[PDB]
């Protein structure tokens, strides 16, 4: 009802019908668009048809350039302040700090940015009223997991940019068929703005709209609701992605019982006709999608591809641990990949793709650093910065964050369970970060607890993913320093739990270190595909094979366990030496870290676990 004709948007709706919408739905829309105050509104089916007037439209207000080298492919310049996640504006809402994040003994927590509700109010109201003015408000449906599958989450987002809702339809699963399934039931609210109301009072950069000095992103686990603003870039706007399917969901997954995870998913068969599934995480820009899509060097050996960043985990009744990819397609980072890195790559990118902040050849081509391809003669290059680039020039023609967003059902490799709404059996964890020096190029964890410990205990060199810089280690456990949704002792009491469990059938556990160097600076090990060789030995140690050697830091193969046939010179002295003084210095900082940041929630398992290595590490 109303007593005037303030209320009902009925009128601005351009696509689709607020009738059709259940209830609670309309409701989130309307309330939204009075708030917000968006010239149209927009309900998304994603459609085909839908997806060309969405491209039209932003090649038409330069939002967008046609790549003509390819088929359906389009490359977005975004302006320079927005170009990456953004951390330190990052926030969880919870009534008690505690659920969001572990009271530290000293210092400031780094598991997370806890914001209370009454500050979050005052920063939502300086920032979201009449936001949408002269824009179309878009509605999008999408499912994160199969449309039907258990473990399967629905959001509806709200947003003002098209390039969001482009990108969405490739990264889920998006459209009126959602909106069938969904019926009244819950549903995750997403509300993002690129926060430039019209008119434009500043000119933007590069046709991009966004308010950096305004940009947060906060997530509300109690209300199921997750509001971003000023960002139209990657996980800031593609809400389903990092905020929903990593941080709203390792809260729900703790409530209800199951895991959600930064890991990738695949699918190894061995020459005998054998296939395990692995899953794998390493932080941002540590190599999970080079790994998931992999050309094993090894002949005999076959990888498909599940997912390449996010998992959702379960034991099943039979104890076994499944997971499945929530996600729909890959948002990957472009610069170093080439036919070499990642050839599965390569053939997935060339049609269908909006490429983000790479170079545009003059031919119509894309360009980055690491392609490792020569332009044919008279080719130029225009820099992410839309500008003329030659190699003379000091900056990199692609931002080093550039990305790709394809639709996963184009990968030569993806697994054939991959769209499977019961998941793949999990035989193997992998853990791994960026270290240059001190660690082994694998080990295995000597119990689930060990194991669980390895997670905690991550650490790598700082990456250009979110906003730091230097030649700093830091720790990021699980690779979810990021993402976690709620307090990090409490998430590993979580995982902790998982042995508790009856027949359950617990995965090994796998520590990785594909960077480590020499006094050169040079790597130790070649990696990419030749990877292959490490995914083996796990392949034969979840199998039972006795190819393995105790050590301090638990078991590494044996000498000949590892096929290195072909590889030449490399030096195994050097990949797998354990030295006792690095790793003297290594558990004091595990030990620090831990007491100042998980302190009074830390798990008795995991501290017994740290005293255990130190004990090991003084007997050397
Ligand atoms: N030296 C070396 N570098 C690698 C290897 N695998 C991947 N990389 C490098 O790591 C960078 C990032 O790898 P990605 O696979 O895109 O990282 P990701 O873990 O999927 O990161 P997100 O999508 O941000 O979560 C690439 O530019 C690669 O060049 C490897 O085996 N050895
Ligand atoms: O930062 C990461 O791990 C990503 O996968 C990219 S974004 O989705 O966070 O932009
Ligand atoms: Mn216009
Ligand atoms: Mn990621
Ligand atoms: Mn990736």
């Amino acid at each position: 009802p109303q007593l005037h004709n303030g209320l009902d948007f009925s009128a601005k709706v351009i696509q689709g019908s607020l009738d059709s919408l259940p209830q609670e739905v309309r409701k989130f829309v309307e309330g939204n668009a009075q708030l917000c105050q968006p010239e149209y509104i927009h309900i998304c089916d994603g459609s085909e048809e839908e997806y060309g007037r969405l491209l039209a439209h932003m090649q038409e207000e330069g939002v967008i350039r046609k790549l003509k080298k390819y088929d359906n492919c389009w490359l977005a310049l975004t302006d320079p302040r927005d170009v990456a996640r953004i951390e330190s504006k990052t926030v969880i809402i919870t009534q008690e700090q505690r659920d969001t994040v572990p009271i530290p003994k000293s210092g400031q927590s780094q598991l997370g940015r806890w914001m209370s509700e009454e500050d979050f109010e005052k920063a939502f109201n300086a920032r979201f009223p009449g936001c949408m003015k002269g824009r179309t408000m878009y509605v999008i449906p999408f499912s994160m997991g199969p449309l039907g599958s258990p473990l399967a989450k629905i959001g509806i987002e709200l947003t003002d940019s098209p390039y969001v809702v482009a990108s969405m339809r490739i990264m889920t699963r998006m459209g009126t068929s959602v909106l069938e399934a969904l019926g009244d039931g819950e549903f995750i609210k997403c509300l993002h703005s690129v926060g430039c109301p019209l008119p434009l009072k500043k000119p933007l950069v590069n046709n991009w709209a966004c308010n950096p000095e305004l940009t947060l992103i906060a997530h509300l686990p109690d209300r199921r609701e997750i509001i971003s603003f000023g960002s139209g870039y990657g996980g800031n706007s593609l809400l389903g992605k990092k905020c929903f399917a990593l941080r709203i969901a390792s809260r729900l997954a703790k409530e209800e019982g199951w895991l959600a995870e930064h890991m990738l998913i695949l699918g190894i068969t061995n020459p005998e006709g054998k296939k395990k599934y692995l899953a794998a995480a390493f932080p941002s820009a540590c190599g999970k999608t080079n790994l998931a899509m992999m050309n094993p060097t090894l002949p005999g050996w076959k990888v498909e591809c599940v997912g390449d960043d996010i998992a959702w985990m379960k034991f099943d009744a039979q104890g076994n641990l499944r997971a499945i990819n929530p996600e729909n397609g890959f948002f990957g980072v472009a610069p170093g990949t080439s036919v070499k890195t990642n050839p599965n790559a390569i053939k997935t990118i060339q049609k269908n793709t909006i490429f983000t902040n790479v170079a545009e050849t003059s031919d119509g081509g894309v360009y980055w650093e690491g392609i490792d391809e020569p332009l044919a003669p008279g080719v130029t290059i225009t820099s992410w910065k839309n500008k003329e680039w030659r190699p003379q020039d000091e900056e990199p023609c692609a931002h080093p964050n550039s990305r790709f967003c394809t639709p996963a059902s184009q990968c030569p490799i993806i697994d054939p369970a991959w769209e499977s709404p019961e998941g793949v059996p999990i035989e193997g964890i992998i853990f791994g970060g960026r270290r240059p020096a001190g660690v082994p190029l694998v080990y295995e964890a000597l119990s689930w607890q060990h194991g669980v410990f390895v997670g905690a205990a991550m650490r790598s060199e700082a990456t250009a993913a979110a906003e730091h810089k230097g030649k700093v280690i830091m720790h990021d456990p699980f690779a979810m320093r990021p993402f976690f949704g709620y307090n990090f002792g409490k998430y590993l009491a979580h995982w902790l739990s998982m042995a508790h469990r009856p027949a359950a059938k617990l995965p090994k556990i796998f520590h990785v270190n594909w960077f480590r160097k020499d006094k050169n600076g040079k790597f130790l090990w070649p990696g990419f595909g030749e990877n292959s060789r490490v995914l083996e030995w796990m392949f034969g140690r979840i199998e039972g094979e006795d190819s393995a050697k105790l050590t301090p830091i638990g078991y590494v193969p044996k000498e000949d366990a590892l096929n290195l046939k072909g590889l030449g010179d490399v030096n195994v002295e050097e990949l797998f030496g354990i030295s006792k003084e690095f790793w003297e210095k290594e558990v004091e900082e595990i030990d620090k870290y831990l007491e100042d940041q998980v302190n009074a929630d830390l798990p008795y398992e995991i501290e017994r676990e740290l005293r255990a290595l130190k004990q090991r590490i003084s007997q050397m």
